[PDB]
């Protein structure tokens, strides 16, 4: 088939090292992929969907170990910029529970809107453009101003990152906040569940189509703009690695979107996405399927 | 046709710079490293024709570590892809350093089975440089079939290097560091009045060549033979430590294989040591005979 999806967002080396016996002390340390669009764009491959990735790593060449591990996850990457004389962006995590956390990621401003606009063909041919809020206000306007239509599913990546968001909700088809990151958009405070209609409300007055607000335990709650809204109760999970679930959940909004699913239906299935990735010791997880989600979830 | 081999670990060292003290902004470094790859990537630099027998994963920066150690001038044909295993690294959290992870279990992958896979290639050598990265058995194995090839010992740290003390006698030429030297003899070196009798100890269970490196005290060299002496620190501004001795211990290999003698070697082998430490990084990729002797004739 000749449909594929766009990822736009970041491509990051995770490292993780944990202390053992907690100067120079033995432990273990971990190189994984990461990066929020990386990461939805490889679950969306496994959910088996033609997924490219518009990204930037550096000619470091562990950069280009990222590209060649991602590829083989299923991810199109050739696309993606290599910046010359420029470090792979990367996420590290000092474990014992996370003690400290860096956060490397100044080659997310070589996603320019001069690079995507020498893919924007391709870009507007896409059956769905994902957008992570790592890029810059620049690039992401210009993703909004030239989908042609294409609905633009936004990742808001952190507090912090998200608000670049706030003005352009009126060009965003899902947009998939936590709670922190719905109260820093709407600043309306999400004491408990009985909050969740007001901020919706807002998120919708402010031309929103569709809000996937994922509130922890309280479980997601989903609004669209036509009238429809609902709760949907969490997937009890052992959860083994939190990191990477909000990456699954948004590639299985974005799959379901496109398979043709309703968004009631899309939540759930995005849900038990997100359980797989809950479960697993990785950011993400290769067993991730239709199969084993539809699985997961027709067992509830 | 002559080529040098390096028996040793190839590491990814990561430094991450906390900036501007939860998820903080900084910068984070991934850098070739591990003393055994650090020293071939030394010795491509001075000229010679190196040959890295170590271990990686395959963990994709496995395979990238390999490369850019190649693109550096190393052949690394030889070396080991584990299946399944992660690649070695240094992590260091660092303004000086607060935390560091060590794992490096990878190194047992470079077994005596790996190295004899290869022994014709070893004995074939120049010279043969080994680190104490690699398991007791290995280095066993490497000091027992180097079919009178020199072999060249970087003793690592005050924990990896007491391998060496029962196998002194089949070592060319051990460059240990004040700690290394106290730790492997038993001898505390307090000043520089210390080092005759600790020379003399090393010497006596063995050892035919002996560089002592002294931090600011300098260099103390001695040759079972009877010639010793003490060799200045050469005056640096010093940017990067780390690599130092992976300079002068490439530096002293070189210098062996190029004909020179003992003192003159220590001296040459100390100005690849200043090229590495006025670096930014771990290699200097400037380190050149050129330049080393440029530096020295100052
Ligand atoms: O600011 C950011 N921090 C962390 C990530 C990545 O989030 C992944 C989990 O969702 C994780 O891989 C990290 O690299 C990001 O993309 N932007
Ligand atoms: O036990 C060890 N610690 C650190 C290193 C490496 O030393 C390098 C500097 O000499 C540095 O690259 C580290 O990886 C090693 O090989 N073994």
């Amino acid at each position: 088939e000749k449909d594929y999806v766009v990822i736009i967002g970041s491509a990051n080396i995770d490292v993780a090292g944990y202390s053992h016996e907690s100067d120079a002390n033995p432990g273990k340390i971990k190189f994984t992929p990461g990066g929020v669009g990386r990461n939805i764009a490889q679950n969306l491959a496994l959910l088996g969907n033609k997924a490219w990735l518009l990204s930037a790593v550096g000619s470091d060449f562990y950069g280009q170990s990222l590209l060649t591990q991602t590829n083989q996850s299923g991810v199109y990457v050739d696309k993606c910029l290599i910046v010359p004389g420029e470090n792979t962006s990367s996420y590290l995590s000092l474990l014992d529970e996370m003690l400290v956390a860096i956060n490397d990621m100044n080659i997310s401003n070589a996603i320019t809107a001069e690079y995507l606009a020498q893919h924007r063909e391709f870009i507007q041919r896409a059956k769905v453009i994902v957008a992570d809020c790592n890029i810059s206000e620049e690039a992401l306007a210009w993703i909004l101003d030239n989908a042609a239509n294409v609905p633009v599913f936004v990742d808001p990546v952190s507090a912090w990152k998200c608000v670049k968001v706030r003005d352009r909700l009126n060009q965003i088809h899902t947009l998939k906040p936590n709670r922190l990151e719905a109260e820093t958009l709407s600043g309306i405070a999400l004491s408990g569940r009985d909050d969740v209609a007001k901020v919706a409300a807002w998120f919708h007055q402010h031309g929103l189509n569709r809000l996937v607000l994922s509130m922890g335990g309280d479980g997601v709650y989903y609004s669209d703009i036509r009238g429809e809204n609902g709760w949907s109760a969490p997937i009890k999970t052992n959860v083994i690695n939190v990191t990477g679930a909000g990456d699954a959940m948004m590639a299985g909004l974005a799959s379901c979107w496109v398979d043709g699913m309703p968004f009631a239906e899309s939540v759930r299935f995005a849900q038990g996405c997100s359980s797989m990735a809950l479960s697993c010791e990785y950011t993400n997880n290769p067993d991730l399927s239709i199969a084993n989600v539809i699985s997961l979830v027709e067992n509830a």
